[PDB]
């Protein structure tokens, strides 16, 4: 057992409204030969269009929430109103973003370009996200075909759309004019154990995502309760997501800059105490600073921000009035005045962050961290903290093409005696690039009132 046995049984009761007589005795074989598809005895990379929880969980970034609604109502084929998780509805006619009815041979085009353009940079797959009642299982014969695993007919990527039209494959990246969505897969949340509806088990956990009773919505809420119980009630840090972006500039970047700012605040205020609260694997990140380094534990919140009550009091420097803390990635509801914060905003749009539950949002780099909404209110004992680069390393180059750098922000002894060397520039630029990366991927950092970088000119005389 790594992939989910056809033999496997599919608990019916879900689907008897849309489908009445359905039999409560059913595998996966019998329901995707209800849905029109022929597994053809095929050992070809594709056993099921149905996938485990923990496949699910690796392709995270592959789901989409996908509803279907009997539109006119339950010989008479009526209309049927296609939703998913990008806001989307199609009206499919046989014969919040809302769409007039049109025949499959259109609606099947406009599916294959919206998920073409949300995944291609996301995954090689599709996972449709599914609250089963039966109009989205019928609905499949429509837009998909399966096959053995294929590859793209311009690339090396394993095929996800089909033509009719050249009787060929594309990826996500050159299915330009497809009309097929080819060897999707597919998870029916309701197969996970719940008592009552969507809307009912959506709302326990989500006050973000409403019900205006159309099909995208259902579509949004049943990923949202997904992302809830595999991301924020359940969490894994084993697992580990490819590389598809700027992952490793970013997190390179995240160490330069905590060591630039943690560095600059002990030389400016001389704190003779920091509290490092937040990872239990944190390393100290001005490893040559005088000060006492003194480490808390916390695990990644994932559901709602930590509260400083909890964290702090229940009896350590104990004091941690005393000296600055360091809360980096460790999301409080309100930091201390004397407090260095690294904070992600979940508002960030990018590749790397995948819309969350109850306004958190999926950040997945390397691992998953679902995390909590963005709270500005949290900041008000702080200042957002300026852009600046430091540096006491001597004037000297070693082994770029030289416009020279004047700026305000480069604080370094050659700035201080007038004109900054090549090196220092070099270095200057290679930091505001990092810098701007770390902030573009959704960082945002805070700092004590009182940081001041007037005071680091003094520490070279
Ligand atoms: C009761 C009812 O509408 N049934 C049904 C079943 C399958 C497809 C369709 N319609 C379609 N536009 O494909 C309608
Ligand atoms: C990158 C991100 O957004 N999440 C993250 C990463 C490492 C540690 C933590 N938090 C902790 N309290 O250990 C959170
Ligand atoms: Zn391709
Ligand atoms: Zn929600
Ligand atoms: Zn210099």
């Amino acid at each position: 057992p790594t992939h989910l046995s056809v033999d496997t049984k599919f608990k019916t009761e879900g689907l008897c409204v849309d489908i009445p007589g359905i039999p409560k005795d059913m595998t996966y074989r019998r329901l995707i030969s209800m849905m029109g598809f022929k597994m053809n005895y095929q050992v070809n990379g594709y056993p099921n269009m149905f996938i485990t929880r923990e496949e699910a969980i690796r392709h995270v970034r592959a789901w989409i929430g996908f509803d279907v609604e009997g539109c006119h109502a339950t010989g008479t084929n009526l209309p049927l109103q296609l939703g998913f998780s990008t806001g989307v509805n199609l009206v499919a006619v046989p014969t919040p973003l809302m769409y007039k009815g049109l025949p499959w041979n259109v609606v099947r085009i406009k599916i294959v370009q919206m998920l073409s353009d949300t995944l291609k940079n996301l995954s090689d797959r599709v996972v449709f996200v599914l609250w089963a009642h039966g109009f989205e299982l019928t609905s499949m014969k429509y837009f998909v075909k399966i096959g053995p695993e294929r590859t793209c007919c311009l690339c090396d990527r394993r095929a996800t759309c089909f033509s009719t039209a050249s009787d060929t494959y594309a990826c996500w990246h050159h299915s330009i004019g497809f009309d097929y969505v080819y060897n999707p897969f597919m998870i029916d949340v309701q197969q996970w154990g719940f008592t009552g509806n969507l809307q009912s088990n959506h709302d326990l956990y989500c006050q973000v995502h409403g019900n205006a009773h159309v099909a995208s919505c259902d579509a949004i809420m049943t990923r949202c309760l997904a992302v809830h119980e595999c991301f924020v009630k359940r969490v894994d840090w084993t697992i580990e997501y490819p590389i598809i972006g700027d992952e490793l500039k970013i997190n390179a970047a995240c160490r330069k800059v905590q060591h630039m700012v943690v560095k600059a605040a002990l030389l400016a205020d001389k704190f003779p105490v920091l509290h490092d609260i937040g990872n239990p694997k944190a390393i100290k990140c001005v490893p040559q600073a005088d000060v006492e380094w003194k480490f808390y534990d916390a695990q990644p919140c994932s559901d709602k921000a930590y509260k400083i009550e909890e964290l702090f009091y229940s009896y350590h420097s104990d004091k941690f009035t005393d000296g600055v803390c360091l809360f980096w990635n460790c999301n409080v509801d309100r930091y201390p005045a004397n407090s260095i914060v690294c904070r992600f905003d979940t508002r960030v749009l990018s590749n790397l962050n995948l819309p969350g539950c109850d306004g958190g949002s999926l950040y997945v780099n390397k691992h998953a961290f679902h995390t909590p909404a963005f709270d500005k209110s949290a900041f008000v004992n702080l200042k957002q903290l300026p852009f600046f680069y430091y540096s006491d390393s001597p004037c000297e180059s070693h082994g770029i093409d030289y416009v020279p750098l004047k700026s305000a922000t480069c604080i370094t002894r050659c700035n201080l005696g007038g004109a900054v060397c090549r090196h220092h520039a070099n270095e200057y630029r290679l930091y505001l690039d990092a810098y701007n990366m770390m902030i573009s991927a959704g960082f945002s950092l805070w700092v004590y009132k009182q940081f001041d970088t007037y005071n680091l000119w003094n520490t070279f005389t």
